[PDB]
């Protein structure tokens, strides 16, 4: 897990750092093994006609998570993002952490964190909306509104362009929060029944399908690999659909 030797993190935005780091910390000591990305994926580089693209994956799953993904990428000198989802094991009724770091020269542009519903009702566990409530609503002066796809996100996402420092912390300390609660509840979670463990599964094949409609990252990805290879990149390594 170690980002310790990674070529990509001495060289992103410091917000990203912080938070792979964050990432990184939350999942050390959990009962990882490695998920195998399609094709062994780790470290993965290309261009066509403008800049370059380079992309590092990490991916490991335990008993309550599927798999569990970050990703740090650089579009040439100054783009950078990260990427990073927990997808739930179904069993356990768990809600998918996410979030979405881009940034470039002018700073951090869009940053965007949640703990997104599986439950039919598009709400999230009790023992979530009580904690999650806890932490009062935090004050951000640029918040940005959700594309219509996102509408499988939570009331408690974030999708703001920090505007300083402070707002930069603040954010990186509630994706920490979120994390901790996510650990926590996955240790307390009971296991469901068979129609729940349905329920719980279309909504993350949900999740991913609507994640897909994403055309910021597929935009980013085709201008350094090209149609073809960015549809397989979403539908098979970011946003896989179990079935
Ligand atoms: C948990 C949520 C979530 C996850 C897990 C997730 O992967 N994206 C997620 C969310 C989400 N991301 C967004 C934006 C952008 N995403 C990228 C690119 C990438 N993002 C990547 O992960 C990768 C592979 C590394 C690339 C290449 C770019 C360039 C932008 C524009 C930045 C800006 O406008 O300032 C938006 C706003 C969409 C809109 O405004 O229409 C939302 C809502």
């Amino acid at each position: 897990l170690s980002l310790t030797n990674s070529s990509l993190m001495p060289t992103l935005n410091p917000m990203i750092q912080q938070l792979a780091l964050a990432i990184a910390a939350s999942w050390q000591s959990l009962p990882l093994k490695p998920y195998q990305l399609p094709e062994d994926l780790g470290y993965v580089e290309g261009r066509l006609e403008g800049e370059k693209l380079v992309i590092e994956n990490r991916c490991y799953q335990t008993p309550q998570f599927r798999k569990m993904h970050l990703e740090l990428a650089k579009v040439g000198k100054g783009l950078d993002i990260l990427h990073c989802v927990m997808f739930p094991e179904p069993l356990y009724g768990l809600p998918l952490f996410g979030c979405d770091i881009v940034a470039g020269p002018g700073g951090v542009s869009a940053a965007i964190a949640d703990l997104s519903p599986t439950q039919s009702d598009r709400q999230l566990p009790a023992a979530y909306q009580k904690s999650l409530a806890e932490l009062g609503q935090p004050e951000f002066e640029q918040q940005r509104e959700l594309p219509p796809w996102g509408e499988i996100f939570s009331e408690y996402c974030l999708f703001i362009r920090p505007s300083n420092v402070t707002e930069e912390e603040r954010f990186v300390q509630r994706v920490v929060d979120f994390l901790q609660i996510h650990c926590h509840q996955s240790i307390v979670a009971e296991p469901l029944s068979e129609a729940q463990t349905l329920e719980h599964r279309q909504g993350q094949i949900h999740y991913c399908q609507q994640q897909q409609k994403n055309d910021k990252t597929r935009r980013v990805l085709e201008k350094a690999f090209g149609e073809a290879w960015a549809e397989r990149y979403m539908s098979q390594v970011l946003f896989d659909v179990i079935q």
